[PDB]
């Protein structure tokens, strides 16, 4: 509604690969629109780097060969800021919806808060690249104020809770 | 703050968005105006849900809420063709969207009633849950009626 | 001990669901009559592993997926680096069931620890994953859009108009 600033192993694995392709299908449907290149590219960057964290938390096991960068998280907070300038300022609690592109991307917000939470339960049991916990954390807020400018962008109104 | 606690929020807030997306697809077509003005009051309900299993010291979603998805489900289920078979996921792609909307309100519903299990809930909410997937089964029937194109029964040919 | 078996259904219900999208997406382009027709009678023995765990599916239809699934990498370009899930919209539903598929096969497989039940399910979703990949690239192929590929060079190269 705002922005919020072993076999725990394969599903952390599994529910980042699933996060990764509602990315794909958010990227597929926001290419067929025209004025938004850099949230593709960072899309697609989000990927590559969502493919590290998954060989992070499994595939991977030496520290010294963590692919996933601290950059990649403080660039995903960079754009929050940004495209939250961009928005309107939102004085309203949002509801998922809108166009069908932020409504794919809030889509992608709630399965990262999933794989978080997901990752959440992993550390809990064992140590893990810390770095990819916090990306997910600032991935989730990333979707929202990219839907929302995604929104704006199209000319329609983000969906506001009223009651 | 609890996992089970945190696990249906989250569950419900994946629902909720589905059917963002859905509703965002039944906007663009004619003849259903009645199924998108009830997505959207169900996304607030839903809001409403979550508040109300975050609540951990009086609570927001109403009795009524469940009663008005029963009577759509009535009206929906009347007004598409009696079945004599079970369905599958399908149809056009509204239709689609909102049978996975059914699957995940289920899944919603099996982490609030976990939940219930390990501690007292609003148990409105969980029964509002267990309405809302039958309401998208009967949602899902009819916006193929409407749009002439056919519920895909389960034919053999294997 | 019980809701192991329930959330292996809901599961698999909610992976028939995304298939269905898949096929309403995919139908609605020529080209892939193949597929459209798999996909429904995939939905069909979907169907039936949800009433085996409360037995219809034969090992039958997992040699099926078997063939499908070296036919279409046949098909497709012989990949020499790392996909990443995308590409047409249909590629991109048809990755996203495949990392359903595993979801679904993780909650059976815990359905196993508890007790065990018909060992063909789990064959067929092990297989479907698969399936799904393959076919998500003969359709990206058949498009002329080439899977994405693990690629961060060829990021810098992506329009940044705005």
């Amino acid at each position: 509604m705002k922005l919020y600033t072993d076999s725990l192993r394969v599903e952390s694995y599994g529910t980042i690969d699933e996060l990764n392709s509602f990315i794909g299908l958010a990227l597929a449907e926001l290419s067929g629109q025209p004025g938004f290149e850099d949230l593709t590219a960072e899309l697609l960057t989000i990927q590559h780097e969502l493919f590290d964290c998954g060989g992070d938390l499994a595939i991977v096991t030496e520290r010294k060969d963590y692919k996933l960068t601290e950059e990649s998280v403080s660039f995903l907070e960079t754009r929050i800021d940004a495209y939250t300038a961009e928005a309107p300022e939102l004085k309203k609690f949002i509801l998922p919806g809108g166009s069908k592109c932020a409504s794919l991307l809030h889509i992608a917000r709630t399965i990262t808060r999933r794989a978080e939470r997901r990752v959440v339960a992993l550390m809990k049991s064992e140590e893990i690249h810390e770095t990819v916990l916090r990306y997910l954390n600032r991935l989730s807020d990333y979707f929202f104020a990219g839907a929302r400018v995604v929104n704006a962008r199209s000319g329609i109104g983000d969906v506001e809770y009223e009651r």
